[PDB]
């Protein structure tokens, strides 16, 4: 009798019956996952925090096509590799060489006028249409788009196709269609990795092609990219939109003040989804003993960012919205040597939409209670399928 995860939407706010029960019954469960695999879930932020800097836990097992899994995607087993764990280790600790610096300070305040100038195209195209309207497919995703698509280098012509192909690569219901987008997808990406080697630009893909690395590589690297800083920007912009609707007060204070604004965002980043975010999966290389139980070789270990996100132990009142929290240690972003490379990019893209969308649109709000907003269904990092709002 494990107990078993399952796919349902999070309420707002609020950690579900179950995860709040494992959470208060201790640090670390051995349950079974959507798929019908056996898993660990590490329920609690200072034994999540922890598990993320332990090496032993990581992207390499023996046998990945066996590997016990939360969802079945052909996407994420890209991800798993049979090397041992020292040089999966190695492999990522070079990517992160390779990806770290493409986001400095400097980087990222030369990206702003393109992020606002994009903001500000789509935010007229969305008003001129006039309410109610769906935020998340004319607003938020094709914001996202924009914006990784002029850091990457991918034209902005390809914008539409590249919106199906990530969306079909996500598929999680329809394993052909889902490699057959990937190939479609990666087929479009090398191309543009090869054009780029010809005509380098300001932009990642030419940062990547100065260096040492294959062209497949290169080309894994942005395709990877390009799914990482798509739909999770979307779906914490989509909940910003939707919890600072419901906070006056707090929605208020962010817009009186850019540090407020700043503060908020943070606090949007922690409380997005309550529960059922997931990361890839990650596996033990080795036995461990950890938070009472003994973790096997092998084992799947599952992260959802909901959980320290709302655990009691690390923040005064989680349940509460405060714009101005601080500190403010979410695990939103992760941790360690498995944290976000992209996130002053993100974090630049929240402040700038929320604060243009609060401003222009003060009354800005979904159009249906909460509880009836529909999640997409049997796609990795769906999100909304459709948010429709009014002003
Ligand atoms: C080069 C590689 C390739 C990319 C792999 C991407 C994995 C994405 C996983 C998203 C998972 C999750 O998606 C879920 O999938 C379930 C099936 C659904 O039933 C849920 N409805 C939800 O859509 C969690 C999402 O996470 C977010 O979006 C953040 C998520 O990127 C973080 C993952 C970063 C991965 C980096 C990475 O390896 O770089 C926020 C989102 O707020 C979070 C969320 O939605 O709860
Ligand atoms: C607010 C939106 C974002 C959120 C919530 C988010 C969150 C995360 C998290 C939790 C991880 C760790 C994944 C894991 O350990 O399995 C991660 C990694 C990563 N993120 Fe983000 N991310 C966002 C936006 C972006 C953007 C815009 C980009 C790129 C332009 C990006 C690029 C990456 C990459 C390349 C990694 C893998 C880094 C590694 O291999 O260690 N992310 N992100």
């Amino acid at each position: 009798d494990l107990p078993c995860l399952n796919l349902e939407p999070p309420k707002m706010l609020k950690l579900s019956p179950l995860l709040r029960a494992l959470q208060d019954r201790g640090p670390i469960h051995r349950v079974r996952t959507p798929a019908g695999d056996e898993a660990w879930l590490v329920t609690r932020h200072a034994e999540l925090k922890q598990l993320l800097h332990d090496e032993r836990i990581g992207r390499t097992h023996p046998d990945p096509p066996s590997a016990a899994q939360y969802v079945r995607s052909p996407f994420l087993d890209l991800l798993i590799s049979d090397a041992d764990a020292e040089s999966g280790r190695r492999q990522h600790a070079e990517t992160r060489r390779l990806l770290t610096p493409l986001f400095s300070a400097r980087r990222v305040l030369e990206m702003q006028p393109k992020v606002e100038e994009a903001a500000d195209t789509l935010l007229d195209a969305f008003i001129a249409q006039g309410p109610p309207g769906d935020l998340h497919g004319e607003l938020t995703v094709p914001f996202a788009l924009t914006v990784l698509c002029e850091v990457i280098g991918v034209p902005p012509q390809r914008r539409a196709e590249l919106t199906t192909l990530l969306a079909g690569i996500a598929k999680l219901d329809d394993r052909e269609g889902a490699v057959r987008a990937q190939d479609d997808l990666f087929g479009y990406v090398a191309g543009l990795v090869e054009h780029k080697r010809a005509e380098p630009g300001p932009d990642i893909i030419s940062r990547l092609n100065d260096g040492e690395l294959t062209e497949d590589r290169v080309a894994h690297l942005a395709m990877g990219l390009l799914f990482a800083g798509l739909d999770s920007v979307a779906s914490i912009m989509d909940n910003g939109v939707v919890l600072l609707a419901a906070h006056p007060d707090q929605r208020a204070a962010a817009l009186a003040d850019p540090d407020v604004m700043a503060r908020a965002v943070e606090e949007v980043l922690r409380t997005a989804r309550a529960g059922g975010s997931v990361l890839p999966p990650r596996y033990a290389s080795e036995d461990m003993e950890f938070g009472g139980v003994t973790i096997r070789a092998g084992d799947l270990v599952l992260f959802d960012l909901g959980l320290p996100n709302f655990d009691e132990r690390a923040f005064t009142g989680p349940e509460e919205f405060d714009a101005a929290r601080t500190p403010n240690p979410h695990l939103t972003f992760g941790h360690g040597i498995w944290h976000c490379i992209g996130a002053p990019l993100a974090r630049l893209e929240l402040r700038t939409m929320f604060t243009k969308l609060f401003t222009r649109l003060p009354e800005l709000r979904p159009e249906l209670p909460v509880e009836q907003l529909r999640l997409k269904e049997g796609q990795l990092s769906g999100g909304f399928a459709e948010l429709r709002v009014v002003w």
